[PDB]
C-alpha cells in the first residue's frame, strides 16, 4: 500500500530550541507530514468521511508547533507523529520532517533537521 | 523494471471540494502522473506505436481535472488512474499525484494533497 | 533622497474580497512595503532611534491585514499607507503593494494586485 | 500619479508567431499587464465600482491570447492594449509585455519578447 | 551498493520528436545521468584513474543529444545508457532521464518525459 | 517612448576573464540585452520588416560570447552594443547586461558584472 | 550615464542587530553593490585598469560585513559606500541594499531591510 | 529504523580538483549530509544529549570542505562519511552528497558530482 495524504512546507514562527537566545529570538520551523492512509473507499465513495481531512491534521502540527517551546526538533515531531496516529485510525503511519532552515549556525546551508517516521499501533 | 513514463506539474482549474465555496470559486489543481511502462521496445524501435503517448495521457487528465465537480482529491486520482490503466494494456502501473497548493485552509504551506498508486489489472 | 526601508512578501491569511465566498474562504495576502527615509543620521549614529523600526512597520500592517475583512485590496493599501505615514513623521513616502496570487478568477497566471504610493503630508 | 493595478505571469497556449511551425504546433505565451489608474477613491469607499476589475481585464488579454494566431508579439501586445484603454476611462496608460519563453531558436536563455507602453487617449 | 555519479539537468536544443514541426523548430531536452559505480577505491585513493570522469559522460550524452533527431526520448536514453555502459565497465548500471518541458502539448504542466535504468551487462 | 525588445538570461559558456585559469577553464556568461525601439508599425502591420528579429539579434551576441576571449566584461558589452547598434536602425538604443555568476571570487553571492546602455548614432 | 558595476547577493555570517540574542547567536545579511561607472574606456581598451575590480569590491564588503558588529544595518550600508567611494575615484555613486532576510520578527515575509545610495565626492 | 538528521545544501568554497587551474582559482562545492540515528530517545526525553548536534556535524564537513585541496569529490565525501561515522556511535549510517555546480565543462546543467552512503562499522 503506496497510497498517502501529505501536507507540505508548513511554516510555523516558534521558540523552541537548545539554546537560551532561541527561545528568546524565535524562528520558522518548516514542516512536512506525511500520512499512510489506503484512499480506495475514498476513492470510490467521494466521501469526506472515508478519509483524512488534511485540515484537521493542520491544525494538530500547528498547536505542538506553536505551543510551549521545547528544546528539541525531535521532541516536536514525535509529539506531532504521536498526535496524528493517536486520533485517526486509518494512519497507518506517520512521518514528520521538520527543518532549521535558519538556525543558530555560522554558514552556507539550505537548512538542518530531523525526520521521524512512525507506524500508528 | 524501473522504466518509466511521466507528465509533471500538470494544472488545472477546477471546482472540486467538500466545501460549497469551493466549488463556487475554485482553485487551480497541479498533477503529477508516473506510469510504469517498459520502455525497451521503443527504445530498440524509435517507434511511437511501441510506447505510450504522452500526449493523449494529457487530454485523459484534463477531461477528468477539467469536467464535473466531485468532493475529493481521492475520487479523482481514482477516475484518472482508472482512465490511464483501462486505456493501456503496456501501463503497467499508475501513480496519480494531486495537490491543493491553495485550500481554504488558514496558514502558511507549499501544499497539500494526495498520491496514489494503482497496478493495471 | 534615495533611501529606504522595506519589507518584502509579507504574507498573511485574509478574508477580504468583493466576492461573498472569499469572505467566506479567505486566502493568503502578499505585501511589499517601501518607505522613503533619509537613513543618513541613523548611518552615522547607529543608534535605533535615528530611523523607523521594520519591526512596528510589520505590526501596523499585520494589523489591518488580518483585521477586519474588507471588500477592496486598493483599501487594504490605503489604511496601511495612512496607518505609517501617520505614525511616523521620517516617513516621506509610503509605498503599499498588495498581491493576490490565487484570487477567484479562472486562469493561470502568477497574481493580480495593486500598488499605492502616498506621500506623507 | 503611481498607482497601479496589475496582472503577472498571465500564461496562454497560443499559435501565433511568424513560422509556419509555430502556428502549426503553438507554444505558451506569459503576459504581464499594468495599468496606470488612479486608485484613491477605491481607496477611499472600498467600492469596487471605483475602480477597474482585475477579472475582467484577463477576460480580454484571454480572449487575444488565446484567439487568432498573428505573425507578431507588437500586434497582440497593440490590440491587448487597445482593447483595455479603449473600455476602460480610468486607465490612464498600459503597459504590455508579452514573452515567448521557448520560441524556435537554438539555445538558451530565460526568454524573449516585447513590451509596449501606450496612454490611454 | 548505493554510490553513485551524477550528471544533472543537461540541456541540448535537439530535433528530436515523432512530429515533423517537431524536427524543423527544434527544443531544449533536459537530461539527468545517474550511474551506480563503486566509489570507495577513489575514496581511498583520490586518483582519477580509480573512477569514472563526469566530462567524459557530459560528451557521450552531448553526441547523442546533439546528433541525428530521431523520434523517441526513448530511442535517445536507450542510445545514451548503451554508450555509457559500453565503454565503463566501473558503472554497474546507467539511469537516464529526458525532459521536454516544452512539448507540442496544448496546455500548463512543468514537462513531460521518460526515465529508463539499465544495468550493465 | 518606452518600447523595447528584450532578449533575457541568455547564457553562453565562454573563455573570457583577466586571469589565465579563466580563459583556460572558462565558464559561463549570462547575459540579458534590451533594446528600444518603436514598437507601434509592427503593433499596426503585424509584418515582422517593421521591427526587430529577436532572433538574429541573439546569434549577433552569440557569434561575440562565443568568440574569441577577451578580458572585460565591459569590452564584451561594448562589442555586441556596438554590433546590434550598428546594423539596426530602428534600435535607438542598446543596454547589455553580463553576469559572471560564478567568477574566481571566493565567497558566497549570486554573481557579479556589468551593465552598459549604448544609444545609437 | 547608466553604465554600472554589480556584486548581487553578497551573503555573510554577521553578528549585527540592535537585540543582545541577534549579537549573540549571528545571522545571515544579504548584500547588493551597485556602482555608477562609466565603462567606455574599459569597453574600448579591455584593460582591467580601466575600471573597478569587482574582486576588490566584495573584500570590502566583506570586511565590514564580517567585522565588528553594529546595531542599525543603516551603519553597515553607510560604512561599506564610504569605504567604496572613497577608494574608487570612477565610482560616480554607491548603492548598498541589505537584507534580513530571518530577523528575530515572528512572521512569514521574504526579508526587511534598507538600501541608500551614496554619490562619491 | 527510517529516522534521520540532516543537513542540507552546504556551500563552501573549496579548491579541490584534479586540474591545476581548479586548485588555483577553486570554485563552491554544495553538501548534503544525511546521518541514519535513531530519534526515539531524544523524541521522549528531549535531552540534547540523546542525539547528535547538527552544528557539530556542519563543523566536521566544513573543517574537510575548507581544508587541504584534493583531487576527487569521491576523496572527500569519504573523509566526511568517515570523520562523522567514527566520532558518533549514535550515527549507524552516513550519507554524503557533494556537487560541483559549476565544474570545467563546458556546457549548460545544474550540477555534476557524487554521493556516498557508508556504514558505521
Ligand atoms: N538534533 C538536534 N536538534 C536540535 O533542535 C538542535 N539544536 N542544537 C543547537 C543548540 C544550541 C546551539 C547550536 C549551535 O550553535 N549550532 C551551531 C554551532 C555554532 C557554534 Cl559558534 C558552535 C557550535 Cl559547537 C555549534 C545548536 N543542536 C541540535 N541537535
Ligand atoms: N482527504 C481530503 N481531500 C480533500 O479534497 C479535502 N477537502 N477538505 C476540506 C473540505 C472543506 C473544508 C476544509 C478546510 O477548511 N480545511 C481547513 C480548515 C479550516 C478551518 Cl477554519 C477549520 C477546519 Cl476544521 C479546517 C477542508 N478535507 C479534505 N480531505
Ligand atoms: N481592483 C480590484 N480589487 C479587488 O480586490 C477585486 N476583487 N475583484 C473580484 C471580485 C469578485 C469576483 C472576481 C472574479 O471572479 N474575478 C475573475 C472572474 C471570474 C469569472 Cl467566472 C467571471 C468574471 Cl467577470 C471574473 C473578482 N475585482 C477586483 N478589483
Ligand atoms: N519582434 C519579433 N516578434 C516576433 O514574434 C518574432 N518571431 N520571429 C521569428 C520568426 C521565425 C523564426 C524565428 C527564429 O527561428 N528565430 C531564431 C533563429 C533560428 C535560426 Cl536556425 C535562424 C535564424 Cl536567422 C533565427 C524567429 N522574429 C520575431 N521578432
Ligand atoms: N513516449 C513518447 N515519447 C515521445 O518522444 C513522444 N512524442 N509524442 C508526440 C508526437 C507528436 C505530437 C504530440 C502531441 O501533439 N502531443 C500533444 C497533443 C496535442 C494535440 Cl492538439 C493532440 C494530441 Cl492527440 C496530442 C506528441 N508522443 C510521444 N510519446
Ligand atoms: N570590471 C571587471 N570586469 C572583469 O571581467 C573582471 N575580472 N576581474 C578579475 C580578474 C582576475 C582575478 C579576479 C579575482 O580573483 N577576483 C576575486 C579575488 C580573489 C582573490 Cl584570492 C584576491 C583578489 Cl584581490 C580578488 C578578478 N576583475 C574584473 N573587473
Ligand atoms: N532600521 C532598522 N534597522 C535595524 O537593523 C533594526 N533592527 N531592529 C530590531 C531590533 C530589536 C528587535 C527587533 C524586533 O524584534 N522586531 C520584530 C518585533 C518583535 C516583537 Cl515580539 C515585538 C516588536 Cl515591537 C518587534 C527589531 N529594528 C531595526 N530597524
Ligand atoms: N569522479 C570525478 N570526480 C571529480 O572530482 C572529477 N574531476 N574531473 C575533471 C578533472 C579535470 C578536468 C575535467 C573537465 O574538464 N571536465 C570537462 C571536460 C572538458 C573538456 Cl574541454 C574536455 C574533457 Cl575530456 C572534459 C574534469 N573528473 C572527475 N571525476
Amino acid at each position: 500500500m503506496q497510497d498517502t495524504i501529505f501536507l507540505k512546507g508548513m511554516r510555523f514562527y516558534g521558540y523552541h530550541g537548545a539554546l537560551s537566545a532561541e527561545n528568546e529570538i524565535g524562528q520558522i520551523f518548516k514542516v512536512d507530514v506525511t500520512l499512510k492512509v489506503d484512499l480506495s473507499e475514498a476513492g470510490r465513495t467521494d466521501n469526506v468521511i472515508d478519509t483524512v481531512h488534511y485540515g484537521e491534521v493542520f491544525e494538530e502540527v500547528k498547536s505542538i508547533m506553536e505551543g510551549k517551546a521545547v528544546n528539541l526538533l525531535e521532541h516536536l515531531a514525535e509529539r506531532i507523529a504521536n498526535r496524528i496516529n493517536s486520533q485517526y485510525n486509518r494512519v497507518m503511519e506517520t512521518k514528520v520532517r521538520i527543518t532549521k532552515e535558519n538556525p543558530p549556525i555560522p554558514g552556507h546551508y539550505d537548512g538542518v533537521g530531523i525526520e521521524i517516521v512512525r507506524e500508528n499501533k
